[PDB]
């Protein structure tokens, strides 16, 4: 499997490797890939796409790489099953409501309730392994 993901402190990073341990204690391999160093064929081969970005300027997908990449695979996803999850601040979790409409939007089919944690992910640890074990049973 492969988690690709964009962070800008750690915050969404330290969940994706969260995530990725929960993936691996169920049993299965796991990549986590910078958004970065992603190769879009090789992520295109996977069953499911999981996804991670923290939320950046008046709730959006962050600009300069993150967004890009959704924009590029986003013609060539539709059917596939997706997971999201990412850091926020101080709002409410606008921009992962968007992300998730915005898959859905383009024919993917959004597997379980994105993962979202407010800052780094202190507390809400086991909560990210816990997402990694569900992933790991689709
Ligand atoms: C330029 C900038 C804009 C931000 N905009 C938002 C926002 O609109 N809503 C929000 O809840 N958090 C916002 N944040 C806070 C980040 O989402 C938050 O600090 C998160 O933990 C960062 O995770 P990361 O280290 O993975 O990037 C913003 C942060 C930065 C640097």
């Amino acid at each position: 499997m492969k988690i690709v993901y964009w962070s800008g402190t750690g915050n969404t990073e330290k969940m994706a490797e969260l995530i990725a341990k929960g993936i691996i204690e169920s049993g299965k391999d796991v990549n986590t890939i910078n958004v970065s160093d992603v190769n879009i064929d090789e992520l295109l081969n996977e069953d499911i796409l999981i996804l991670g970005c923290s939320a950046m300027t008046d709730e959006v997908l962050e600009e300069s790489e993150f967004e890009p990449f959704i924009e590029e695979i986003s013609t060539k996803i539709s059917g596939k099953k997706v997971a999201l999850f990412g850091s926020y601040g101080w709002g409410d979790g606008k921009w992962m409501r968007d992300f998730e409409e915005r898959m859905n939007g383009y024919g993917c089919v959004v597997v379980e309730t994105p993962l979202i944690v407010q800052n780094e992910p202190d507390e809400a640890e086991q909560d990210c392994i816990e997402f990694g074990k569900k992933i790991a049973n689709i």
